[PDB]
C-alpha cells in the first residue's frame, strides 16, 4: 500500500534528517516515526554518523511517503527513507540511536515495526538503552 520512489543523496545531515534531491528538486526530509539524540547531545555524534555512512554508502537511494502529511511545518518532507533496500528509520532503531517518537495518526504505517526494533534493541542494551 506505500510505495518506494526514487531520490538521490544531495548531503547528510544527521540522524533523523537528510537533504535529497526529490523529483528533481533539492529537499530536506525528516525520518518519520524516530528521534535521534541532537548532534550536542548523547549518541547524536554516533546517531550523525550511522545515518551518514548508509545515506552515502548507498548506490540507490528511496524515498516511502506514507497516508498522511507529506511535509511538516518547517517544509521537511516526511518519509521513511531507504538505502540499498534498507530502511534508515528502522536500522537506527534497532541500534539503539534512535526512540519511536511522533507517531502521529494517519502516518505511522511502520509503527509496529519500528517498535519491535526497538524492543530488541532495548533487551540488547544497546547505545541508548546501555
Ligand atoms: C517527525 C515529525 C516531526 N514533526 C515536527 C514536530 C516537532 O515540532 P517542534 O519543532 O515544534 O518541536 C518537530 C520535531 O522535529 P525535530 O526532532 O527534527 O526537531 O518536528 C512533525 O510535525 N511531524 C513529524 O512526523
Ligand atoms: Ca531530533
Amino acid at each position: 500500500k506505500l510505495h518506494k520512489e526514487p531520490a538521490t543523496l544531495i548531503k547528510a545531515i544527521d540522524g533523523d534528517t537528510v537533504k535529497l534531491m526529490y523529483k528533481g528538486q533539492p529537499m530536506t526530509f525528516r525520518l518519520l516515526l524516530v528521534d535521534t539524540p541532537e548532534f550536542n547531545e548523547k549518541y547524536g555524534p554516533e546517531a550523525s554518523a550511522f545515518t551518514k555512512k548508509m545515506h552515502e554508502n548507498a548506490k540507490k537511494e528511496e524515498v516511502e511517503f506514507d497516508k498522511g502529511q507529506r511535509t511538516d511545518k518547517y517544509g521537511r518532507g516526511l518519509a521513511y527513507i531507504y538505502a540499498d533496500g534498507k530502511m534508515v528509520n528502522e536500522a537506527l532503531v534497532r541500534q539503539g540511536l534512535a526512540k519511536v517518537a511522533y507517531v502521529y495518526k494517519g502516518n505511522n504505517t511502520h509503527e509496529q515495526l519500528l517498535r519491535k526494533a526497538e524492543a530488541q534493541a532495548k533487551k540488547e542494551k544497546l547505545n541508548i538503552w546501555s
